[PDB]
């Protein structure tokens, strides 16, 4: 068994604390210890496949609606449907569900949410495996 | 029972004749009460104070006028009628959506004509499954 | 003008009839030429395209929630992906969007809706013209 | 601030080197901090008595044993927390299917429970949006 020191700052560690004694841990290694041990096993996780994008963004803002639709017909190939949830008056959760080379996937997040009036961004791959 | 007479006009009349020919029908009884009877049933299911389920398809060309903006804009606005909807990018232009609708028979009724009679929206289709 | 006489059942005329003085006819004939009228107009509705096919049924009854989906899977390449709504407690509201020839469409709702324990089945037709 | 020693073993070691070598990771306090403030974000998303919407996906093999009439079965337990679930047929044995949840984003922590940890699902993913 190894040690490594890190810095923590004082919120995460109040936040942290919280959670090891109520969770059962004996301190702050041994839940940290916890965390890294799934994290790192999520990281089991080749060219082609699936992919579910989830976002949400506000219609009106910078037109977003027309411009996030227009997005995906350039890629539409590699898009197969979207779900669309409206949560409130002005945001809008979207989902949009991928196909074909996970590069075209990768590029195809990134032209819907790496933008300004995009929120929660998120991207599962799914690869051939 | 009853019986009850309608003034046709030649032109309707021989379109209702060669679409009951293609369709099977050898008679116009037949024919127009089938029609009728699909009518005043699919009437009905639209009543308000009615609660329920519906879906709303239609396809629009997104670029067209801010249909985009628009169609999602309308449906925002009545935000509690809507259960979610699904979208697909049939081609560079055209949309297909499908809608869920939940709530009173009535306020859909006018929610599919607020979308479905919207400039550069066609195929407009709305089903009405009241909750019985 | 021509004329044609139908016989109507009591019932009928009498939801008929309520609804030629509310809507404003002068009488059955006025009101029935044009139900006729729209109705037809929609008689204007080539061998591909999209459609989309709807439909409630029972998810316990005979194991339908399985067969469906099996079905589905057998037309798979027909299939562009389904739409759920989870009505009550034992009926569900499914919508599935259908790529291909309208023939193969035709084929693949039959085995969907045509059987016991499938209800409001309906599917529109959107050919490639 | 506070400095916090982590007893480490061997393997648990390798493994976070290779895998932040992978990606571009040079420091362990670095690689560990954000994956610590990662987990406790996410951690936080899913307390009770936070209201929302949620994202729930995975993909399953329809055929195995009845998961597909159990899987909905489940859901329609628990109706009010669905708000509508896309299936995508990816191929003659795998279905991925994608479930919207609004509520209390502790009830869809156990909803996202009842079913990725369902005997024949896989790749099970959730992403709750706290309502703020
Ligand atoms: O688009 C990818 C995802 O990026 C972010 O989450 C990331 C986070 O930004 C990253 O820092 C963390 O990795 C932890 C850092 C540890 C690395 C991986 C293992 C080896 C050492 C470095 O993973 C999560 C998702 O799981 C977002 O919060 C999430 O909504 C989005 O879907
Ligand atoms: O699967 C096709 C549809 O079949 C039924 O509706 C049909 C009805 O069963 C038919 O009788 C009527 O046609 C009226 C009969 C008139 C014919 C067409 C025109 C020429 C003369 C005959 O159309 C409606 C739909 O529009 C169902 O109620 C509907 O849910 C389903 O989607
Ligand atoms: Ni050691
Ligand atoms: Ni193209
Ligand atoms: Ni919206
Ligand atoms: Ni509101
Ligand atoms: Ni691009
Ligand atoms: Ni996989
Ligand atoms: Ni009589
Ligand atoms: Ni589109
Ligand atoms: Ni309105
Ligand atoms: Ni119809
Ligand atoms: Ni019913
Ligand atoms: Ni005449
Ligand atoms: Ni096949
Ligand atoms: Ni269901
Ligand atoms: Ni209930
Ligand atoms: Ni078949
Ligand atoms: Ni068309
Ligand atoms: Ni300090
Ligand atoms: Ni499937
Ligand atoms: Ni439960
Ligand atoms: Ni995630
Ligand atoms: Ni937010």
């Amino acid at each position: 068994m190894q040690r490594v020191t890190i810095t923590l700052d004082d919120d995460l560690l109040e936040t942290l604390d919280s959670l090891s004694q109520r969770r059962g841990y004996n301190n702050r290694s041994e839940a940290i210890r916890d965390i890294l041990r799934s994290a790192l096993a999520q990281e089991a996780t080749g060219t082609q496949g699936f992919a579910v994008l989830s976002y949400v963004y506000e219609h009106e803002k910078r037109d977003l609606a027309s411009r996030i639709v227009s997005t995906q017909h350039h890629h539409h190939d590699l898009s197969v449907a979207t779900l669309h949830v409206h949560i409130n008056h002005d945001d809008c959760l979207e989902i949009a569900v991928l196909k074909g080379d996970m590069g075209d996937v990768q590029h195809f997040a990134d032209d819907v949410i790496a933008q300004r009036g995009v929120r929660h961004g998120h991207l599962q791959c799914l690869p051939k495996e």
